[PDB]
DNA sequence: AAATTTGTTTGCCTGAGCAAATTT
DNA sequence: AAATTTGCTCACCCCAAACAAATTT
């Protein structure tokens, strides 16, 4: 059904699937918690640079430095993913 | 009195180690298990759209929690998602959350 | 009734090329 | 020596602004 989860544990040491989704809600939910009506300035920014750190760097493992098949597996424009990658530093 | 708090620490999810101590660790790090997992449950034909499945499925809870948190209010919330109104409005729309 | 938000109009990623360089 | 990939140029979404209408303070 779902594409995207990760492993959870729950008391019985069973391990389960979570969707990603719910990890990402959770980090949120903290995120929120912890400030105290202190303004948000750039959330979307911030989640974003989050998710994209580790997606190019678990494709560009993947693709073993190929920068062509990655942009491809992503399904974004060469030119894009130099960009993104200039902007993490990666390279 | 002000202790470093680096960014992959900002957003962070509860693990539990080898001793069943929780601790938190990055959001980051999450994401980079459900792409292992994605990778390693692929046998094995190509993919086309890895970034647009990344994005939607973290962006639906970004939408839903930021809405919870302004009680609705499409202004705040675009204000401190750093994004503008209209896009807002159309992220919102592309996933049904009206 | 005044202030704010909504819903709606307006006007800063990509394919294709191409030579250099790298892998096959 | 061929094929592929890279680095680099070219020129089809996000944004502020505005405004009336709805809503919330």
């Amino acid at each position: 059904s779902d594409v995207l989860t990760v492993s959870t544990v729950n008391s019985q040491d069973q391990v389960t699937q979570k969707p990603l989704r719910d990890s990402v809600k959770q980090a949120l939910k903290n995120y929120f918690a912890q400030l105290n009506g202190q303004d948000v300035n750039d959330l979307y920014e911030l989640v974003l640079a989050e998710v994209e750190q580790p997606l190019l760097d678990m494709v560009m493992q993947y693709t073993r430095g190929n920068q062509t098949r990655a942009a491809l597996m992503m399904g974004i424009n060469r030119g894009t993913l130099r960009k993104k990658l200039k902007k993490y530093g990666m390279n």
